[PDB]
């Protein structure tokens, strides 16, 4: 079997992606944002506190036939960025783009921090980590890759996300014109459940490639590229005016500059960040201050590649026994 959904951005910065998923019987869609840096299925739903819900689609599992309690099983996972969700599980049928898993963990929320509550567009995340990431307790559960993946024609996933404009998710096969050259392939690390890789170095704009080790997770569910300090400084400082703000919490530059393109390196490949993927805009509403899409990581504790720098590429999430990263040009 195989799937194919588009995914959307949420609004004109790409802060996020959003992708339509039926669950139930009969189906109730809803739009989650597919998060390979996390691994629960998590929707909105009628068990969700009603202050807490702000126009939202909700899943109501007592309208699905096929929905059943996961007895004794509750969730409880917080983000990066200090947002957090909560509450039990039920199993039902979940489709994406056509393919369907029966019997799915979805873990319906009672509690939502207030950037869920935030953000209408969101209905739900649907995690595509490792599932040794998924939080449900006491019996930990699989993602929806991990259900389908003994399906699926061949154990892939891809995320083809788009600049200012919709892209898509396949499950199950490569679409072979979806991207120009060949796909890199690089080695996975599992050991913290990530998508966990080593890109072979960086530059910025139009100057000499630097050979270095950067090890960072394949983040769908992240909106920036956070890389070490060296590293974002040297960006920065080919940016006129450009400044790390502590007040803001990061670099900010000049929304009258263009910016250098930004490339990081898949083995002996490479994939060019446009310097316009890097404006985040305003810092707020008609500032003249934007704000940057490469940051730090020096206070996270790992570099993430998120967003600004997949939607460049055309990525391929293995999963075979031994599972690795493709990316290529598009």
């Amino acid at each position: 079997s195989t799937g194919s959904a588009t995914t959307t951005p949420i609004d004109s910065l790409d802060d996020a992606y959003i992708t339509p998923v039926q669950i139930g019987t009969p189906a109730q869609t809803l739009n989650l944002d597919f998060d390979t840096g996390s691994s629960d299925l998590w929707v909105f739903s009628s068990e969700t506190t009603a202050s807490e819900v702000d126009g939202q689609t909700i899943y109501t599992p007592s309208k699905s036939t096929t929905a059943k309690l996961l007895s004794g099983a509750t969730w409880s996972i917080s983000y990066g960025d200090g947002s957090s969700s909560s509450g039990d599980v039920y199993t039902d049928t979940v489709s994406v783009g056509g393919l369907t898993v029966t019997g799915q963990a979805v873990e319906s929320a009672k509690k939502v921090s207030s950037s869920f509550t935030e953000d209408s567009t969101i209905d739900g995340l649907l995690g595509l980590a490792f599932s040794t990431l998924n939080t449900v307790s006491p019996t930990q559960q699989k993602t929806f890759f991990d259900n389908a993946k003994a399906s699926l024609d061949s154990p892939v996933f891809t995320a083809d996300l788009g600049y200012h404009a919709p892209g898509t998710y396949n499950f199950g096969f490569i679409d072979t014109t979806a991207y120009t050259g060949s796909i890199t392939y690089t080695a996975v690390s599992t050991k913290q459940g990530f998508w966990e890789w080593t890109s072979t170095g960086y530059a910025v704009g139009s100057g000499t490639f630097k050979s270095t080790s950067i090890d960072g997770i394949a983040d769908t569910g992240t909106t920036l590229l956070y890389l070490p300090a060296t590293v974002v400084s040297a960006y920065w400082a080919q940016v006129s005016g450009a400044k790390s703000s502590s007040s803001v919490g990061g670099y900010v530059f000049p929304c009258s500059a263009t910016l250098p393109s930004f490339t990081f390196g898949v083995g002996s490949a490479r994939i060019v960040i446009p310097g316009d993927y890097i404006d985040f805009g305003p810092i707020s509403t008609g500032s003249s201050s934007c704000f940057g899409g490469i940051q730090s990581s020096a206070g996270i504790g790992i570099n993430i590649f998120g967003d600004v720098a997949l939607k460049a590429a055309f990525v391929v999430f293995n999963g075979a026994t031994t599972p690795t990263l493709g990316f290529a040009s598009k």
